[PDB]
């Protein structure tokens, strides 16, 4: 089983160090045939990414012919590209794709999955969402039981700067160490909400089946005019939207602290919630990992 | 595809329930062939059980020869049986099992699955922890990661008493309480004394540790009227390499398992990537049933 790895940052380099440390039998006859980033195209596993050719994704793809692509590279959310048309050509050939990348998901899922599922071709998102935490995992496990509703935290540095906040600290003094700890850089791309709205974006489409895209959802973020508040990620049948609100002692969602996600969700038998790290390179790459084995046991 | 359904009390109840309300479309050639309790082997699928036949369990799986035994009947700790060797026999048959019944699994864990995996037969036994909630099927989904350790609340009758103590509530009245909802019989010496509890890290600690305990291995204590007070106090399962236990503790209030209330269960998994906690209701006929309907859709998918 040959791979395409799309993306050598962080994830693709945690990627291709959990392939190699050999963790699950389902494992043994997957290699890497090609990595290729901006910089073009290595045509051999290495650890260090030195290209061998010049050219983008889809050269790459052309010439290995993969049987999976695996797509970790930057979320361009302008227009998904070019994993949005990626995709639909790896699909169209049976490829299949495992991705950590929000952006074709956030912008395009049900001209994504309805395509897939036409053709009967897997997709593996884990990593989309909370990382390496089942989350669209989660789901895969729940069978049998319609999704009324989901609610989440789904972006790690709002919610440390806001369990600051809860604990007498100042917007500005939480922020600053948000800053200080490298969880914020102008923040304000940072502490907008437009992370968790990527993220119930992708979860609604999947849970729900309500086809939605980024711009269906009214998104906010924190700021010094807040006054314990989380952020909250919330959909359902009729509405997407993320939005700091109190949250009651009452609520599972009450400890879920720092950095820390957590996805609630509320089905016809019953309400559970899942909490993990939601963030980190070995963390995602372990998402896309987990989705690799799936996909060999045939279980996506 | 043929079940037998071994137990027919609240759980199998809600299972025969669940199935008839369809809710998948893998399961549409599913069928009960046969229903064996105490009582005798109802040789139909009906929503009252009516005995056909005197006979027992082994009775009815040479009679209906079935595809599936999916078991939901009382856990038997003295020795597993009869259960345990109808696994057993059913394994070499090449049948799978669905099971909600902890007592062959606490008390033969890898003999069964190593029987198991030499037959290529499938076992689900998510009904057996934490009821409907992802526990065993949580950590199916979590492949390719080394469990360091588990910690959780795993009894709902506990965690109900131990809740309504924190309110000022007596523990005789918690206990009443949790009888009167179907939580404890008249004599409730053996549902509190924290043995489910046990059984449930037992299965844990084998399935997610490769920690080959039967309920012998684990040190357990249970709850009563003479807990510290002052103190929120949950019955806390926990396993790693070298030890599995279980005993009531005061929570800290940054501990995520102190709102874990009522019958909430809750698992908290730390591996080599990452610590995880997951949360859901951990009793109730329908959840219990939930988990075992779960269990069949996915062999269905054959993804056990
Ligand atoms: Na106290």
């Amino acid at each position: 089983m040959k791979l395409l790895l799309f993306g050598y940052g962080n994830v693709g380099k945690a990627f291709r160090k959990l392939l190699h440390e050999k963790r699950s039998p389902e494992l043994n006859d997957v290699i890497i045939g090609g990595i290729v980033t901006r910089r073009g195209i290595m045509l051999q596993d290495k650890e260090d990414f030195t290209p061998d050719l010049e050219g983008d994704v889809f050269k790459a793809f052309e010439k290995i012919k993969p049987d999976i692509i695996v797509d970790v590279s930057s979320a361009n959310y302008n227009n998904g590209e070019p994993s949005l048309s990626l995709y639909k050509e790896a699909i169209k050939d049976g490829v299949n794709i495992i991705t950590t990348n929000k952006a074709p998901l956030a912008l395009a899922f049900n001209e994504i999955f309805s395509l897939a599922r036409s053709k009967g071709v897997k997709i593996g998102f884990q990593g989309t969402v909370m990382s390496g935490t089942p989350s669209i995992n989660l789901y895969r496990v729940l069978p049998g039981s319609r999704v009324i509703k989901i609610r989440g935290i789904l972006n790690g540095t709002t919610n440390f700067i806001l369990t600051l906040m809860n604990k007498g600290v100042s917007f500005e003094e939480a922020l600053k160490e948000a800053q200080r700890r490298g969880y914020a850089e102008d923040p304000t791309l940072d502490i907008n909400g437009f992370d968790a709205a990527a993220k119930i974006t992708i979860l609604a489409n999947f849970m729900i089946g309500n086809s939605v895209t980024i711009k269906d959802v009214k998104f906010e973020g924190i700021n010094r005019d807040l006054p314990k508040i989380k952020l909250i990620a919330y959909a359902d049948e009729k509405e997407v939207w993320v939005k700091p609100l109190p949250i009651s002692q009452d609520d599972p969602l009450y400890n879920v602290d720092g950095v820390e996600n957590a996805l609630e969700i509320t089905t016809d038998i019953q309400s559970i919630l899942i909490r993990g790290p939601g963030a980190g390179p070995v963390n995602a790459a372990y998402g896309a990992l987990s989705d690799l084995i799936l996909l060999k046991r045939d279980c996506l």
